[PDB]
């Protein structure tokens, strides 16, 4: 390539975070003929969108104003403010009216047509051909009564989003020579042997072992394993699944190739070990640690692809197996059912990932029967898409890449306000592919380079994965750089200026918390050195501003070193502030975020997720939680940022207020504190209201996730009376937190039913119901989220906890008792929960 095109391409590395050109952890070319497959994918998108749009990408949706947002325009007019520097004027709208014909009634009504409606302080256009309504910014103003202020300003130049130039009928069998280990030292003397598998979505097909010999360094074999599947009846995604029992170690070899052809000849495979099932358990990659790893050599030398109607028990038999949950286990009677009646199955989308688990993927002949079944998919295609569905068929349990890719169809409807609600579940099932190239990698790809927005999270979600996933860093970085290689340079420097200061940030984070000791504590010292550093930064070369990760709307400016402190916690995090980068904005406020070394965000960001997730349920069904999802992004490896959320404090600060012992807790305090901060009489009451929302909210999202039992210490308030609870980076017993100092904010000190009271069950039983109407999405998010989330988990039990929450199998009016039980226990409990969360530490 050219000497430029070098520049570019470590340019890329470091936006990356990750080499995608080094050939070293490679037994094939999947990575480099993928880099090249996904050359045409970004090249069509590249082509086909609106420059215009794309430079100012409207934040937008079809969702129609739910009811309490209607209850807020009682008059059908909303107001708009817009802003020049010298002057502003106030325009009454109506809800159906087109930017544009605002823009056009903003010339007649005063007494050079190629001006746009930003919004003031973000970088937020209002623009296109959408009804002021469907704006995501507009509906956010109407739900937190704050007014919309706009600045007709000049259209950004898309020339600055420029992208740059482009230039047999035998038994399968495989030979197991040996493994070798430089330095094995565990325990004392032990047995070890190797289990091969033949895998195909987490059914093993077949399974062999070899005889087991003592536990050195070299152990060798040289035996012929012979299987019993034909090779003609390998199916497309099948694995080898070498694994070292005494489970020790792990690695796995696609049996037939990204061209279609059976894999043949030598190869010697690094492996994993375990630590003293998981998405990490299914990776084509090899441990890139050719040093101090087991590895393991064996040899392949074996191109393939080349009327009735059901009587009425037992279509009660088979629409009852459909109406099950994800979870419930499929029969082999059950399986041959839903096989046999493949046809009626067909006709119930819901039927789908049960039909398809009841396939005998290790039969050439089923499975061809199954593509012919999948053409005719005209039920399918017709169905309103379930996102819950689609998800099911992208986990774990599907490698077939065809019944995948109508999972990835229906998914193409999908609208970017949706898209953006799932992108991290999305992305995390990438995981469960077979192959680098997949058509849901295309998906995701296609749908960044569509929309700014979705690139931004994009990026920071796959650079999250390739920092901290030896196991799929090479498959993410491939498909990131297909997608840097799209977004165009603006963004490029706009993620440069990004990863440039999480860099330099990530340096200061490391050298305080290990300057900084645990309990003791912070030390005048750190923070004076924090402060010296931070103005070493300034100048020079931190970037003048920057746009902020979790929320890339807002510019950050330079810091505001005298408001930056290290925080007082035992791993030591940056609380910084920043002043805004927008000189139009109409608040002085700064930006704060804490900036955190040592814990792993993956967690927080997902928890997260899916309470957003749940807020979007509630909208639909006309509720709102008033729930704060405050942004939280992992930006590297055991780094990442969080938003400070304004006039926020702990609930146990707010306790220890009061001379701090510990455990002592009073019911009348909290009650105390907001009314303390209340600016009048009115204003208190509504925090009163802002909290019954609130806590009802946050008890209901938390209570189904089953990270209902926290400390005081994690659970926080807004002096706006807005409960949030925070820190899921952790992970006798109580359902969720409902103490008496939240029951005498509503007015209730011990079995007393007050209004307020009153108010918290309706909204908790309402909130409750709302979410079982989605007991699939609910339980498939969560199922995914262990897989993909934490290190190792039972697939069968881990599970299950949702289940038994959301209630399956019970009808409303069992389930309102339910959860109005769970309220009862709080109120049992008491303080006693609380009590012992502080006492056991010490
Ligand atoms: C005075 C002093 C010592 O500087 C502080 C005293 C405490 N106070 C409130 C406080 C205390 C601890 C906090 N921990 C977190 C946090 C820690 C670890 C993992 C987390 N995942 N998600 C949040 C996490 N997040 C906070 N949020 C975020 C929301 O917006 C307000 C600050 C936060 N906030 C701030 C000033």
């Amino acid at each position: 390539m050219s000497e430029e095109s070098q520049a570019f391409q470590r340019q890329l590395t470091a936006l990356i975070g990750y080499d995608v050109t080094d050939v070293s952890n490679v037994h094939d070319d999947e990575l480099e003929f993928t880099r090249r497959g996904l050359v045409t994918p970004r090249m069509a998108e590249v082509a086909s969108r609106d420059p215009k749009l794309y430079a100012m990408h409207p934040w937008v949706t079809s969702k129609p104003l739910p009811e309490y947002l209607w209850k807020k325009i009682a008059n059908n007019c909303i107001f708009i403010v817009i802003h020049r520097s010298t002057t502003s004027q106030t325009i009454k709208v109506s809800p159906d009216d087109t930017p544009g014909a605002i823009l056009q009634s903003f010339f007649t009504k005063m007494a050079e047509q190629d001006f746009v409606l930003r919004v003031c302080g973000r970088d937020e256009y209002l623009v296109g051909e959408t009804p002021i309504k469907n704006f995501q910014w507009v509906r956010h103003c109407l739900k937190n009564g704050e007014e919309i202020h706009v600045v007709l300003d000049t259209p950004p130049d898309p020339a600055l989003d420029e992208v740059r130039k482009e230039e047999c009928d035998r038994k399968f069998r495989v030979k197991i020579r040996g493994i070798d280990i430089p330095v094995l030292p565990r325990n004392t003397d032990l047995t070890v042997f190797v289990e091969a598998n033949i895998q195909h979505g987490q059914q093993v097909l077949c399974q062999r072992r070899t005889s087991p010999k003592p536990f050195t360094e070299e152990v060798l074999w040289n035996v012929w394993l012979e299987f019993s599947i034909k090779i003609k009846d390998l199916p497309k995604g099948a694995l080898l699944n070498l694994q070292i029992y005494c489970l020790l170690y792990y690695v796995n070899l696609l049996l037939i190739d990204h061209r279609f052809l059976l894999r043949r000849g030598e190869y010697v495979l690094h492996m994993w070990q375990i630590s003293g099932f998981n998405a990490d358990k299914l990776t084509s990659a090899t441990n890139p640690d050719k040093e101090n790893s087991m590895s393991i050599s064996i040899l392949l030398d074996n191109h393939p692809i080349a009327r009735a109607e059901m009587p009425n028990q037992l279509r009660k038999q088979l629409e009852a197996i459909i109406a099950t949950d994800p979870l419930n286990p499929l029969t082999a009677e059950d399986k041959e059912l839903l096989w046999h009646f493949r046809y009626e199955s067909l006709k119930h989308p819901k039927a789908y990932p049960k039909l398809f688990s009841s396939v005998k993927w290790g039969q050439q002949e089923i499975v061809a029967k199954t593509y012919q079944l999948l053409a005719r998919r005209e039920v399918w295609d017709q169905s309103a898409l379930d996102v819950g569905l689609t998800m099911q068929l992208l986990d774990c349990n599907f490698s077939d890449e065809n019944v995948r890719a109508i999972a990835v169809q229906k998914l193409e409807s999908l609208e970017d306000d949706d898209v953006l609600h799932y992108l991290l579940q999305l992305v995390q099932a990438v995981k469960f592919e077979p192959y680098h190239d997949s058509a849901l990698a295309r998906f995701l790809l296609k749908r960044g380079l569509r929309n700014k927005r979705i690139g931004h999270f994009l990026f920071w979600f796959l650079r999250s994965e390739i920092a901290q996933s030896r196991h799929y860093q090479q498959r993410f970085a491939v498909i990131l750089e297909a997608y840097l290689r799209g977004c165009g340079t603006a963004m490029l420097h706009d993620f440069t200026q990004q990863v440039q200061v999480i860099e330099m940030l990530q340096k200061v984070t490391l050298d305080i918390k290990s300057l900084s000791a645990e309990k003791y504590d912070v030390s005048s010292q750190v923070i004076s050195q924090l402060k010296q550093k931070l103005e070493n930064l300034q100048n020079s070369q931190l970037p003048e501003s920057f746009r902020v990760p979790y929320d890339p709307g807002l510019k950050a400016g330079a810091l505001a070193i005298e408001k930056c402190t290290v925080m007082a916690s035992k791993k030591k995090p940056l609380w910084l502030e920043f002043k805004c980068a927008d000189p139009t904005a109409l608040s002085n406020e700064t930006i704060g975020i804490i900036f955190k070394h040592g814990d792993d965000l993956r967690q927080d960001m997902l928890i997260l997720q899916i309470l957003r997730i749940m807020e979007s349920i509630w909208e639909t069904e006309s509720l709102d939680l008033c729930l704060l999802p405050y942004g939280c992004i992992s930006t590297g490896d055991k780094i990442g940022m969080i938003e400070i959320v304004k006039d926020a404090t702990t609930i146990a600060k707010i306790q220890q207020s009061t001379v701090g012992n510990t455990g002592a807790f009073k019911d009348e305090v909290l009650n105390h504190w907001l009314k303390e901060k209340s600016p009048t009489e009115e204003k208190f009451q509504a925090a009163v209201e802002r909290f019954v929302y609130s806590c009802a909210g946050y008890c209901v999202a938390t209570f189904v996730l089953g990270i209902g039992d926290r400390h005081n210490d994690n659970i926080m308030i807004t002096e706006t009376g807005n409960l949030f609870h925070i820190d899921f980076g952790h992970i006798e017993r109580v359902p969720f937190v409902l103490t008496p100092d939240f029951l005498f904010v509503m007015g209730t000190s011990g079995k007393k039913t007050s209004p307020h009271f009153q108010k918290f069950q309706d909204i908790c039983v309402k909130a409750y119901l709302a979410l079982r109407h989605h007991t699939n999405l609910l339980i498939i998010l969560f199922s995914m989220m262990l897989m993909t989330g934490m290190p190792q988990l039972t697939s069968k039990e881990d599970i299950e906890y949702i289940r038994d929450a959301l209630t399956v199998g019970k009808n409303e009016e069992d389930a309102k008792k339910y959860f109005l039980d769970q309220i009862e226990v709080c109120r049992d409990k008491g303080w006693t929960v609380q009590f012992n969360w502080f006492l056991h530490l010490v």
